[PDB]
C-alpha cells in the first residue's frame, strides 16, 4: 500500500481544513481549523448555509451590530466543527481569536464562549480542542482551562521555552510547527535545500517529542505546519500529526512502506523546576526564528480575524 | 562656524564612547556607555589600569570566582564611567547586565549595585543614569528605580508601545533609536536609500518626540544609534542626542548652519489611561521590525557581557 497508510500504523493522522470532502476522504481521527482556514472554508459556496446561519442565530442574540459580528463569526466557526464532528469521531480544534494572545483573562473568556456554543450545540468538552497562541499568557490561559475541564491546544510553539512551558502547563495537546520553521531559515539563511532528517522543524518537533516523553509527560505531541511530505515521514510516530489535504492526497498517491522515526524507549528522568515567566522569556527571545515567528503568526491570524468580522458585518 | 556648534543650539549633544579623548574634544554636556562600548574601552592600552584596579578590586571584596567575576566587570563599567565624570559635567549612562532584561528584581538590584559603586566613590544620583532595556519588565524596574531617587535611561526603544509605557512609567530619559531602524528597513525591505526625513529611525523618534511633549510628559527624549549625519540634523531640536565620536567629527567638519527639526508650540492633550502589560504586548508584536530588535539588542548586549566576564576571568 501506500505511504499515508504506512504513516498510520505510527500516527494519529488529523486533517488540517474546514472542508467537510476531506473528512470524508480520509476519515482521520481529528480535525484541525485555524482563523485563516475559516476565512478559507466561508469561500466554499456550500458553506454559504453556515454562514447565513450564523448571522441569523447572531441577530437573535442581540440588536447590538458589534455584539451581532462577534456573536456571527464564533457561530460561524464552531458551526463548520459541528460539520466536520458529524464526520471526524475525536476532536475539532478551534481557534481564539488570535488579538487576544497576550492577554490571559480575555484567552480563558474567549475559550469558555466557544465551549458554551459547543455544549449548547450538544457537543461535550471531550470533543473540542480550543486552539491559542503559545505566547506566556496563552499557556498561564491553558493552565487554567485545563483544571475546568477544558482542553487545549497549544500551537505556534517555535522555541523551546515554549515547548517546556507548555509541558509544564500540563496541557492536553501541543501543535508545534515544522514547516513555518523552514520558511524562517530559507529566507534568513543561505541554505534553502533540507534533507528531512536537517530540516530545522523536523529537528524542532522531534527534540520536543524526546524531550515530552523522556520527561514523562502526557501532553499530546501533534506537528502541524507541512511544506512537503518528507517532513511528515521523518515524523512518523508522532502522536498526532495535523496535515493538509495537499500532502494527505500526496502521501496516499506514494508507494511504500515507511519506517517509525520518533521513538522513545528509555527511563523516566526527573524533571527540572518549572520555567518562571522570566526565564521563559529570556529563552525564548534568544531564538530570533522563534521571536519573528510567534509575533508574526499572531499577527497573520488577527488580520483574518478581522476579514472574517468585516465579511460578516456586511451580511448583517 | 559648523554643523556640531550649530546643532548645539538647538539640542544636548551627548557623546556615545567610553573613549575620554572624545570628552576632552567634544566637551559633551553627558556621555552615554553600554556592554559593548565597555568591553571596546577595555582595549584601549590607557585603560588597562582600570581593569586592572576593578580585578584588584573584585579579589578583596571576596574570595568567590563566580563573585570576583560579577565584582569586577561591575567596577570596570563603573571605573570607565568616573574618568568620564571627570570630564563632563552631566550624566554617565552604565548598562545593567542585559541578561536581566526580562527579569524586574534582578534589574532592580542590579541598578542599586551600580548606584552604590558610584556613590561609594562618591558620586550622587544627580550625575548617573541607569541603563536598561525598554522590555515590559525593564520599564517597571524603572518605574520603582525612579521612587527611590535612581534615575534610569530606558533604551532599545523601537515601539510606539514602548515609547508610550516609558513615559507613564515617569522614567528620567528614554534613548530611543534611529539608526537600527533604519538597518532593519534596509535588510528587509527593497528601499536602500532613505532622505534624512523618510529614514524610519527619524520618523519613529519624531513621532515620539511630538508624543512626550503634546502631553506634557517630562522624560528626557535622548535619539542613539545613527548611521549618518543626516538622521542626526533631521532631530535637530530633541532634547538630547548621543552621538559617536565618528559623526561628532563629522559634524565638527561639516561647514554651515542648520536648522531647528523638531518642535511642538501647541496646548498639552489630556493623557490616555495607562497602557496595560497586554496592550503593550499586542501593540509592540504588531511591528515586526520593533520584535525582532529588541529581541536581537538584548542578545547581542549579553554576548558582550559574556565576552567581558571572560576577559576579566583570565585575569583573576
Ligand atoms: C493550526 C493549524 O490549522 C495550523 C497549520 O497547521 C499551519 O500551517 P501553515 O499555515 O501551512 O504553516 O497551525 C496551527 O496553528
Ligand atoms: C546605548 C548607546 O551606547 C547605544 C548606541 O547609541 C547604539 O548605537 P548602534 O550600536 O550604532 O546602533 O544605544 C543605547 O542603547
Amino acid at each position: 500500500t501506500d505511504k499515508l497508510t504506512s504513516l498510520r500504523q505510527y500516527t494519529t493522522v488529523v486533517a488540517d481544513t474546514g472542508d467537510i470532502a476531506a473528512m470524508k476522504l480520509y476519515q482521520p481521527q481529528d480535525a484541525t481549523t485555524n482563523p485563516s482556514l475559516i476565512l478559507n472554508a466561508a469561500q466554499i459556496p456550500e458553506y454559504r448555509k453556515l454562514i447565513d446561519d450564523a448571522v441569523a442565530w447572531a441577530k437573535q442574540q442581540s440588536n447590538d451590530r458589534a455584539q451581532q459580528i462577534v456573536d456571527a463569526t464564533d457561530k460561524l466557526a464552531v458551526n463548520i466543527g459541528l460539520e466536520i464532528l458529524k464526520l471526524v469521531p475525536g476532536r475539532i480544534s478551534t481557534e481564539v481569536d488570535a488579538r487576544l494572545s497576550y492577554d490571559t483573562e480575555a484567552s480563558i473568556a474567549k475559550a469558555k464562549r466557544l465551549i458554551k456554543l459547543y455544549n449548547d450545540a450538544g457537543i461535550s468538552n471531550d470533543r473540542i480542542l480550543i486552539k491559542l497562541a503559545s505566547t506566556w499568557q496563552g499557556i498561564r490561559a491553558a493552565e487554567q482551562l485545563e483544571k475546568e475541564g477544558i482542553n487545549c491546544n497549544l500551537t505556534l510553539l517555535f522555541s523551546f521555552a515554549q515547548a517546556r512551558a507548555c509541558a509544564e502547563a500540563g496541557v492536553f495537546l501541543i501543535s508545534p510547527y515544522v514547516g513555518r520553521i523552514l520558511d524562517w531559515y530559507k529566507a534568513n539563511t543561505d541554505k534553502k535545500e533540507y534533507a528531512p532528517a536537517e530540516d530545522p522543524g523536523v529537528v524542532s518537533v522531534s527534540e520536543i517529542y524526546q524531550y515530552y516523553k523522556e520527561h514523562g509527560y502526557e501532553t499530546v505531541v501533534m506537528g502541524a505546519s507541512f511544506r512537503n511530505i518528507g517532513e511528515i515521514l521523518e515524523l512518523a510516530g508522532c502522536d498526532r500529526l495535523t496535515i493538509a489535504p495537499t500532502l494527505l492526497k500526496e502521501l496516499a498517491e506514494s508507494e511504500g512502506a515507511i519506517e517509525r522515526k520518533l521513538s522513545y524507549t528509555g527511563e523516566v528522568k526527573a524533571r527540572p523546576a518549572r520555567i518562571t515567566e522570566s526565564e521563559f522569556l529570556w529563552q525564548h527571545n534568544q531564538d530570533p526564528m522563534a521571536v519573528d515567528k510567534l509575533a508574526e503568526g499572531i499577527r497573520k491570524f488577527a488580520i483574518d480575524q478581522e476579514k472574517l468580522e468585516k465579511m460578516i458585518g456586511d451580511l448583517l
